[PDB]
C-alpha cells in the first residue's frame, strides 16, 4: 500500500495531486462508471477531507471522472470512478487521469446515521 | 421544512452529510437531468456554502448527481440534479443519493451583477 | 485579458463568481466536450485556488459542466469544459454558463513531478 504523502503535484502553484492508474483499462461508453485502482490509500492529514477530480486534459480526450469525496478517516484504497464519454477510451498504465484535491473539513453538530 | 441540522453523517469522520429523495424517482438516460426533492433546506452556517456530491455507491450504480453549489444565504429547497448514465435506474423513497459537503466562503471585492 | 477581478456574484450571499461565453457555442452530445473561451485570465488571490462549476440553471437545461481545478498561479485563460448531454444547446454570446468558486489551498509536502 502507498499513502496520499506519494502522490506529487505537476509544479510548486498545481492545486492537485495526482493520481495513476496501476492497470491498463480500455473504456466504452455502454460500460458506464468504473472504479479504477491507484494502489493510492487514505487516510488524509488531520482537519481535512479530499475531492477527487479529473485532469482537464483527461476530461478533454473524453474520460469523465465523477468527482468523488474522500473522508478524513477512509483508510481503503482511493479509486478513481471513470466513464468514457462516447468514443472509446485508452488508459496506458502509470497514466495520470485523476487528481486529489485537500480542502478543511468543517465540524459540525450534525448526528451519525 | 427541515433545515440542515436534521442531515446525518455516516461515520463521525464522513465529510457529507447524505441527502435523501423524499420521492420515489425512476429515471432513464432520455430523460436529461431531473431535479430531486429532499425536503432539506438552506441556509447554511456562517461563513460557509455548500457542494452538494453524488455518493460513490450511486454513482457507480450508473446514477449521476450533477455537482451543485449552495449558497450561503439559499433558503430554498435543497434539490439534488440526476441522470440515468446509461441504464433505467430506480431511486426508493428515503434513499441517500447525495452528500452535502461545507466550504468556507472566502469573500472578495468582486461586485455583483 | 480580464483578470478574475472583473466577475461578477449573482447576489452578495452567492459563493461563485459567474463566467460568461465570449462566443455563440452550439453544442451537440455527439460532439464530446468542447473548451468554451471566456476572456478571463487567472491568476487567484493568494494562498486560493479556484473550482469551475456548472450554474444550476444551465445544468438543468441539459449543459454539463465538467469540474475544473484552477490552479493559484495559473496565468493562462479560464475555459469552460462542457458538454450538451442528451439534446442540442445553444450558447449565446454573454450568457453566463459556469460559475468560479475560490477555495483555501493547503500546502504540503508533497514532491513535484
Ligand atoms: O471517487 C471516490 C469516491 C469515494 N471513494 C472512497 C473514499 C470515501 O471516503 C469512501 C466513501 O465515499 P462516499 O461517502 O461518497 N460513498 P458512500 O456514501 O456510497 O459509502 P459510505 O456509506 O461508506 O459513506 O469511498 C473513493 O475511493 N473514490
Ligand atoms: O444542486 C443544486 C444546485 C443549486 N441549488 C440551489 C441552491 C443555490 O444557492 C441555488 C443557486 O445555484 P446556482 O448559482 O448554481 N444556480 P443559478 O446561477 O442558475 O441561479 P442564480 O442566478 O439564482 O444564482 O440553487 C440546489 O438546490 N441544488
Ligand atoms: O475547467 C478548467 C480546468 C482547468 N483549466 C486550466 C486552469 C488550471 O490551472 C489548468 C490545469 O488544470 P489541470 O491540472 O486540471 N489540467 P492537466 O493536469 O491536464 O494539466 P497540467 O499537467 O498542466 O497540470 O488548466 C481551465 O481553464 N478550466
Ligand atoms: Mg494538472
Ligand atoms: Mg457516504
Ligand atoms: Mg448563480
Amino acid at each position: 500500500k502507498q499513502p496520499i504523502s506519494k502522490l506529487t503535484r505537476a509544479t510548486p502553484g498545481s492545486a492537485g495531486l495526482d493520481l495513476c492508474s496501476t492497470s491498463h483499462t480500455v473504456l466504452t461508453p455502454e460500460m458506464g462508471p468504473q472504479a479504477l485502482s491507484t494502489g493510492i490509500y487514505g487516510p488524509l492529514p488531520p482537519n481535512t477531507f479530499g475531492l477527487i477530480l479529473g485532469r482537464s486534459s483527461i476530461t478533454m480526450k473524453g474520460l469523465q471522472v465523477y468527482p468523488g469525496v474522500i473522508d478524513n478517516d477512509y483508510t481503503g484504497e482511493i479509486k478513481i470512478m471513470a466513464k468514457a464519454v462516447n468514443n472509446i477510451v485508452t488508459v496506458s498504465q502509470g497514466n495520470r487521469i485523476a487528481q486529489l484535491i485537500l480542502l478543511p473539513l468543517i465540524e459540525t453538530d450534525n448526528k451519525v446515521q
